[PDB]
């Protein structure tokens, strides 16, 4: 199709940069009867799903990711300065949760809304509850819709979920930190999940108590010392660790730290293909730039010490384990 | 003076979050003869200082402030898919520094450069410099243009300034980070600093050392200073004891912060750096109901640890002084 072609053409534009040749692009797809909820989900979706292949790949660095991302928020605000229908169904707020800094999925469901009629307030990144609930309380939309990308922000979601529940405000819930399927969101009973804005904009035309887990808790408290467990290991085990300058050692108690935080979601949400998942990124995204991913497998093996008397983290450990295992024999 | 009378209307809408209203609004002033540059700056920049005095002073939520940061956003952008040239002058990239998120102020630089027909490259928010140079490398812009924000990022700036001047990329530098008339900047030699996107584009028209340890004792003893601050507040400031979790994190994050000004403020050897961020600290606390003698107890706690740092501790005897004249009127 001519998608193929726009798809290509497309891509061309973001790699190089080019913001003038990509909405330009749009606009005389547009012009030549491609609807503007294709150009935002079969074009400028794509693209950006593939520039992030390429930087885990650590192919793109974050400055092209950068030129290419800024210029499709540019494609979907000219898109939606000529899609978008006079507001006649209704209000609907669109926030991203607190920490979450993926936008720009937000803005496609929010512009796919406007086109069929749904007067939007985009909030976009990154917004806390304690600021989102009194803003809902203050406008009573028809609903908020609830954006979030990274798995490791569920805890945050069902936080924000169940504040923004207690207004009265109707919750839709979506983006990549659900799962590509809805999985998260269907096993915390957290709003109405949608897998695109298409799928949302269907979902506004119908006629329509958490005890914590003191291993999530743990997690959360002992984290500095789970890091330090780790970098020790490392230091007994990973001979590179050695050699780092401050640079390398700061990135890799980053990611340290980011393991733990990945296990903490994977932990609260029970689900532990959560952390078998990002292990086996983890081990892909290092791998790309010349990190030994066994690095990883240490460092797993020193928490799971540490918290073995832990039964629920202890198996989520374990399955991280076995799916890195799995990954590197390839 | 329809520029008053813009204003109005502009701030309406962005009160009321209404996207549609802002941007036909914009489209009307340059269908009226208003100059794109004028719009930008004149309009969009005010209004967005504005809803930080706001923000500052507790009167608008960061809820009410994102809705109209993104609605200037796409006036921005409105106005650019009109004012732009064709790019006939050369090659400028616009980068924030890493750890900067005011991309705003560096996408008005992007529109002004723009509309004097630069092909203009833009990265936005928080780039990290192990990525920038590569690009730099890789495409020899005429120019690099950095913007900082946050006075607390002028160490970061200094450092991904000298990286960038390394690959042979002439930089200029701006933004509010750079302080009061580009202060900052000149004081370190870090590029060439212009106070607003008009400026920037005046001078792209023209024809063109010993590490600090009292600096590094702040970010290595961040923890410790911290943790001393915190200890003073338990003696001293009773709310403490009553802070549920959301409290005392909200309390040790705004400790860390005051760590990281004075070390920005040590790095660049101003006083008036830390001086202004404890006077700005007392309002915005002052404004959310906790007392910012709360302040003077944390800052005399880390200035009793430090005090055989004579830099630091004249930063923080200056910055105790400013609260205490800041709080009697
Ligand atoms: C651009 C980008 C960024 C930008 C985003 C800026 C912006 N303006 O949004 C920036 C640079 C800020 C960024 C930062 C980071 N990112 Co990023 N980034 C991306 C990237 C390449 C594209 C995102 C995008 O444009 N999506 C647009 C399209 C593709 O979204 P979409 O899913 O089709 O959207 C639909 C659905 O999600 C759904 N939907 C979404 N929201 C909602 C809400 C509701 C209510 C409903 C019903 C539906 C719905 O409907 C949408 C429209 O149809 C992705 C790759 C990817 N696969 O998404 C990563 C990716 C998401 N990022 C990633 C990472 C790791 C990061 C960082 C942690 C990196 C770092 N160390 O700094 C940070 C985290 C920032 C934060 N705290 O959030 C990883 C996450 C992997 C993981 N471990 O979970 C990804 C997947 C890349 C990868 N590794 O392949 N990122
Ligand atoms: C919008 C906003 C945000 C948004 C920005 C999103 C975006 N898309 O940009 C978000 C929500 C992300 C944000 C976050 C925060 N912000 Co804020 N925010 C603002 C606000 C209200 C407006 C910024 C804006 O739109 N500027 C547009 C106009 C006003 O910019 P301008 O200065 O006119 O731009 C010109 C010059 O600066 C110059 N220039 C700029 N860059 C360059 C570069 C070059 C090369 C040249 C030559 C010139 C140049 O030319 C420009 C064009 O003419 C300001 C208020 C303010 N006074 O700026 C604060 C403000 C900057 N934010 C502030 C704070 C504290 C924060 C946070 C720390 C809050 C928090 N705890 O989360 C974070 C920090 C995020 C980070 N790490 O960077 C404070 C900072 C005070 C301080 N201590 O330094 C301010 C001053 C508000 C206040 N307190 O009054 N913020
Ligand atoms: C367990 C052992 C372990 C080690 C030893 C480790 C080290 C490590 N990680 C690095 C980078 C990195 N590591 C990540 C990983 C992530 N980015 C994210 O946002 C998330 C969630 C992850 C995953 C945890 C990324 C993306 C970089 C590249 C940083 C850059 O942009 O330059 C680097 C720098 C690479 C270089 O400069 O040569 C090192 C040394 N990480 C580890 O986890
Ligand atoms: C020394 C004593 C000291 C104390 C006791 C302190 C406490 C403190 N700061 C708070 C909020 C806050 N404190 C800040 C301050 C900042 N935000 C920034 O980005 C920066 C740089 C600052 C300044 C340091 C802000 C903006 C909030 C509001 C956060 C929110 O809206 O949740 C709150 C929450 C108020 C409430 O919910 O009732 C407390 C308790 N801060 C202190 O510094
Ligand atoms: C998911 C996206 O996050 C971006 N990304 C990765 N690391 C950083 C960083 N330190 N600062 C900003 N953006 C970053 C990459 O460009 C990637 O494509
Ligand atoms: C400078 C701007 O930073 C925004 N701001 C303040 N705190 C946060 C936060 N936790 N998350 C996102 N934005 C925030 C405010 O809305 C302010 O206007």
């Amino acid at each position: 199709d001519i998608l193929a072609a726009g798809r290509e053409e497309l891509m061309a534009a973001l790699a190089e940069g080019d913001e003038h040749a990509a909405v330009d692009l749009a606009m005389r797809l547009l012009d030549g009867g491609v609807p503007a909820d294709v150009v935002l989900l079969e074009l400028v979706a794509d693209a950006q799903v593939e520039i992030g292949v390429l930087w885990q790949a650590n192919r793109w660095s974050v400055a092209q990711e950068h030129a290419a991302t800024a210029i499709s928020e540019r494609v979907i605000a000219a898109v939606g300065d000529r899609a978008a229908a006079a507001p006649t169904r209704g209000h609907v707020v669109v926030a991203c949760l607190d920490g979450e800094w993926h936008a720009l999925p937000a803005r496609i469901v929010a512009e796919v809304l406007r086109g069929r009629g749904w007067r939007v307030t985009f909030l976009g990144a990154s917004v806390p509850a304690a600021h989102l609930v009194p803003y809902l309380e203050e406008h009573g939309p028809d609903a908020v819709a609830l954006s979030c990308t990274l798995p490791r922000g569920l805890p945050r979601a069902d936080q924000v979920v169940a504040a923004c529940r207690a207004t009265g405000t109707p919750v839709l819930v979506g983006g990549l930190g659900f799962g590509p399927d809805g999985r998260w969101a269907r096993v915390l009973g957290a709003g109405t999940w949608a897998p695109t804005a298409r799928a949302a904009a269907d979902l506004l035309d119908r006629p329509e108590p958490r005890p914590a887990d003191p291993e999530y808790a743990a997690l959360r408290a002992r984290r500095a010392e789970l890091v330090d467990a780790g970098l020790a290991a490392l230091h007994e085990w990973f001979p590179p660790l050695r050699d780092y300058d401050a640079r390398r050692l700061d990135a890799t108690l980053d990611d340290l730290g980011d393991i733990v935080d990945h296990l903490a979601a994977s932990v609260y949400v029970d689900d532990p293909e959560l952390f078998g998942e990002f292990v086996t990124w983890t081990a892909e995204v290092l791998a790309a730039r010349g990190v030994s991913p066994a690095s990883v497998e240490v460092a797993l093996e020193a928490i799971a010490r540490v918290l073995d008397d832990h039964p629920r983290t202890r198996h989520h450990l374990d399955h991280g384990r076995r799916a890195l295992a799995a990954h590197l024999e390839h």
